[PDB]
């Protein structure tokens, strides 16, 4: 079961990125391309999926191409992202940091290099992040 949720982001695989949209802050949607410019390698990218601590996260999981794989180990979580249906999971982040995971599902030549990265931030800062988001994002 899924519990009460504080907020809900949708996670929509591609080959080979994760594009997140947010719902319940105003409808946005951004792609989460890797970086690797930037550390840890093969886990850091653009556009982090920003959440606020202490909140319970539904994250609804799905596919636009080909059958990916949402995995965040710190979490707990894997589920399937797979085109046409739409699946949920959840997480609770207990303290601020980085966090990272990985499509889990074979799809093809750039599978290895679609990290997820979670930045957890405080209630303010997560506030002012969706108001520069909203603005980035269009
Ligand atoms: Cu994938
Ligand atoms: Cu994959």
């Amino acid at each position: 079961m899924v519990p009460k949720a504080d907020l809900t982001i949708k996670a929509t695989g591609k080959q080979w990125y994760w594009s997140y949209a947010y719902p319940d802050n105003g409808k946005f949607e951004f792609d989460s391309l890797m970086a690797q410019d930037k550390q840890p390698r093969l886990l850091g990218v653009d556009n982090e999926m920003v959440v606020p601590v202490n909140k319970v996260i539904r994250v609804q999981v799905t596919g636009a191409d080909v059958i990916h794989a949402f995995a965040l180990p710190a979490f707990g979580v894997k589920i399937d992202a797979i085109p046409g249906r739409l699946n949920e999971t959840w997480f609770k982040a207990a303290k601020t940091g980085m966090f990272y995971g990985q499509c889990s599902e074979l799809c093809g030549k750039d599978h290895a290099f679609m990290p997820i990265a979670i930045r957890v931030v405080e209630d303010k800062e997560f506030a002012s992040w969706v108001e520069t988001a909203k603005k980035k994002f269009a």
